[PDB]
């Protein structure tokens, strides 16, 4: 057990760490923001995303 | 002279440092642990160390 106290230097103070672990998979997309969906074209070249 | 004091942050606190310096030489081995010596074979292929 560590035993950190609030009156010492930063070398013995607790820091909450969120280890973001992820992987780019074959699965359908889940979490990629509120970004605007656009229209669809079937004959013209576009910069699709 | 630094003049260190025990009531300041870690940026101004003395740290004892042991600089390990070594080199892999032709000389016979000296310091490589209590690891178990094994038997010897003269006709069979092995993974020697």
């Amino acid at each position: 057990s560590y035993g950190f106290r609030p009156t010492y230097g930063v070398g013995h103070q607790p820091y909450r760490v969120v280890v973001l672990s992820f992987e780019l998979l074959h699965a359908p997309a889940t979490v990629c923001g509120p970004k605007k969906s656009t229209n669809l074209v079937k004959n013209k070249c576009v910069n699709f995303n």
